[PDB]
């Protein structure tokens, strides 16, 4: 039913507090990869990321400051980001995004843990009060539910860390950031992409059925 | 003379051949870094170096108009059919608005640092930015850490300076991910962070002005 998405776009986010806190976005990550990279993915002797990977990694200062349990989690402040000259979520963030989502082959399916709960209503938020949009045919995938279900076919754990110490047996790093979770969150994806791609190529949700938060 | 930069900008490309084969980009990488990271490296509690906890990202690979040579490929493991494969484009408009976002979204000046940047990354990225009409903002400066690091063993008194043999000579150990845009600027970072406190002086001193940076060389044509 979804359109066959090209390249997926495996993104995660870290905030300032849970959803009913009214977060704010203090870091992105994105690492592109194309379908034929997850059809067929390189083992050296091992999962090896692909060669051909587009990335893009944007901190920025929220509005409204984190919250103890949210910046001990993923090492970043307010102030840490003031420090570093990081403007909040504006249209520099919006021009940059879309110029790199324009740079990967369509449709796009955006891919995140969690992402329906979490990480796709905080982005559509943050990128509908600045009116901006994305492609039309994008559509996007959480992982969490997906992999669940496809174990329902066939009491665990099914948070990022559980999943890549079930299926790598090693702890992910660097954890709780954003690039670091993108990067453990490919290699989940990887070590099931065939199920994934087919569980993406019929249960796709599209983008313009995320609601703000 | 130079303005004080606030954001370090390391990048790093990978490209069809050596300047007398008029190169193409085929990928692209940037570490953008706020001075206040390099003026006091942090380190972890076993004293080593880390990266800085806020660092922007951007890597782009492109499918150049003319294809790899040989060795370029064999180097960077990159060809003009994987890029195509995975459906990349080349160096075209949507690379400038993504390049420009990323730069905008940095604290200004800007200080664009490359490993052999004088020689090939500077003069090349002028040549595609030219092709496209495209200017970085007006206050940008850069700097080669090449003759840098050159200059400050000469003043604080044979070697190899390329970025394989200074990564070896300061860490002591292999780069990972050589010949990848992205790897090379991590190695670059690295190094840079290993002597901050002198390259910033060094930058602050003899940072050349962007705008006086020549193409590599006239393009054909285009768009
Ligand atoms: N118990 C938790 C865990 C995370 N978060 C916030 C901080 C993070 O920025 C974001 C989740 O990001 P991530 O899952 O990548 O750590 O939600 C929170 O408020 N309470
Ligand atoms: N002996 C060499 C050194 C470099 N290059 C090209 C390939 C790379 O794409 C670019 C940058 O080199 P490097 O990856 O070593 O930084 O220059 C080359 O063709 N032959
Ligand atoms: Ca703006
Ligand atoms: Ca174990
Ligand atoms: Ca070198
Ligand atoms: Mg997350
Ligand atoms: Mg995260
Ligand atoms: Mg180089
Ligand atoms: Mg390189």
């Amino acid at each position: 039913e979804p359109p066959r998405a090209e390249t997926f776009v495996f993104l995660d986010l870290e905030a300032t507090g849970l959803p009913n806190m009214d977060p704010e976005i203090a870091e992105i990550s994105l690492f592109a990869v194309h379908r034929s990279s997850l059809e067929n993915p390189e083992r050296d002797d091992s999962l090896v990321l692909p060669r051909v990977l587009d990335k893009l990694t944007l901190c920025m200062c929220p509005e409204r400051p984190f919250t103890a349990k949210a910046s001990e989690i993923t090492g970043l402040s307010s102030e840490s980001l003031m420090h570093c000259g990081k403007a909040g979520f504006n249209g520099a963030v919006v021009r940059t995004l879309q110029g790199f989502l324009s740079r990967q082959e369509g449709p796009i399916c955006l891919v995140a843990h969690n992402g329906f709960d979490y990480d796709f209503p905080l982005l559509c938020t943050e990128l509908q009060r600045l009116g901006a949009h994305l492609p039309q045919d994008t559509v996007c995938l959480d992982t969490l539910p997906a992999l669940r279900g496809l174990d329902r076919a066939h009491r665990k754990s099914y948070s990022l860390a559980s999943l890549f110490h079930r299926y790598f047996q090693a702890e992910p790093s660097a954890a709780h950031s954003a690039e670091g979770d993108v990067h453990t969150l490919l290699l989940i994806f990887l070590h099931r992409a065939p199920e994934l791609l087919a569980w993406a190529d019929e249960q796709a949700r599209s983008w313009a059925h995320i609601e703000p938060m």
